């Protein structure tokens, strides 16, 4: 059997021939796959298109009610991502919040083969769903706006990924945003700091992660509002599990283009967009007295910035921009000499 056209009248055909087969012409949940592909969508949108047409709101879907909204989205969106923003995003705005994803993520833990020992354990559907979102954000919302839109989703691998959802049993395969494993591990480094079970660590908990190895001044920044995805205003000296995620992936990779931005928003101080040398001196003058307890006579800041600008190359004099940090290809380096010491366990 040959492809299906594409144009409107044939797919708006092809979704009445499908609702044909449901008793009185609506679609429950259970029979959203095959509407998703009458409409040439991947197998795990079933979910976006049955809220799409307010699902949840009846219990089912006519055809009448979905034929109209499929028409109307056909007529605004030329392409996948076009499709999908407007599919999960609120009446009034162009673009995706992170919780505009959680009823097609709960849909994947629900039917996803790959994922049914997590779905009969509820206990931590929330969990798992709020760390793919934050891998989703850190992957696809460049901007930091926290609302993702078309151009952006278009840019990156995401639809990709759903689109592989069906063809993946092994849902540890797709190692970019819903691998378990990867939640999983990231899930039991947060465990291993949150001693008291309240789901929200300290500064003194935050500094245990990797051995103190990061800067009180950088630690405390984490906790600042600089790079907090909550958009909470005033300084609660916790973070959540979300934002932890946020700085594990930060940690462990500084040299990732949302990296950089998050330890560069860090070590922004007044958040100006450029790093001044009063700013650069702050955290520097942290690492000289903390190389001092290992016995390691620091570089005065003037002969350490030799070597950064060196290094980093910056346009304009007197200022670093997070322009020049991607550009100079060593941001991890320049970061490394301000704030981090890898070795500090080892102090006397
Ligand atoms: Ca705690
Ligand atoms: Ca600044």
């Amino acid at each position: 059997r040959p492809q299906d056209s594409v144009n409107v009248d044939a797919v708006i055909s092809k979704i009445e021939s499908t609702f044909a087969r449901f008793p009185h012409e609506r679609a429950t949940m259970d029979d959203m796959g095959l509407v998703a592909k009458a409409c040439g969508c991947p197998l795990y949108w079933k979910g976006p298109l049955f809220y799409g047409a307010g699902g949840e709101r009846t219990g089912s879907v006519s055809v009448h009610k979905f034929v109209a909204m499929w028409r109307k989205i056909l007529q605004n969106c030329h392409d996948d991502a076009a499709k999908f923003v407007h599919l999960l995003m609120s009446p009034g705005c162009n673009y995706l919040v992170q919780e505009d994803f959680v009823p097609f993520l709960q849909d994947v833990v629900n039917t996803h083969p790959g994922l049914s020992f997590l779905k009969e354990a509820s206990e931590f559907h929330s969990r798992y769903i709020t760390t793919v979102i934050q891998r989703i954000f850190y992957a696809v919302n460049r901007s930091w706006s926290g609302r993702i839109t078309c151009a952006e989703l278009r840019r990156s691998s995401f639809l990709q990924n759903v689109a592989l959802l069906e063809e993946e049993a092994d849902i540890n395969q797709l190692t970019e945003f819903f691998s378990y494993e990867h939640f999983y591990v990231i899930y039991c480094k947060f465990w291993e700091l949150d001693t008291d079970h309240d789901l929200l660590i300290d500064a003194d908990d935050l500094a245990r992660h990797n051995d103190h190895a990061l800067s009180t001044k950088m630690i405390d920044r984490i906790f600042s509002g600089a790079v907090t995805r909550g958009r909470k205003v005033q300084k609660e000296g916790k973070i959540s599990y979300a934002d932890f995620v946020w700085f594990l992936i930060s940690e462990e990779d500084k040299k990732t283009p949302t990296s950089i931005e998050y330890w560069f928003r860090c070590m922004d101080l007044d958040g100006d967009g450029a790093l001044s040398m009063f700013e650069l001196e702050y955290f520097y003058e942290e690492q000289c007295r903390r190389l001092d307890s290992m016995a390691i006579e620091a570089l005065p800041f003037q002969d350490c910035l030799c070597q950064m600008l060196d290094l980093v190359k910056p346009r304009t004099e007197g200022k670093i921009t997070l322009q020049d940090l991607k550009r100079c290809k060593l941001a991890n380096v320049f970061f490394d000499t301000f704030f981090n010491i890898e070795k500090y366990l080892d102090h006397e």
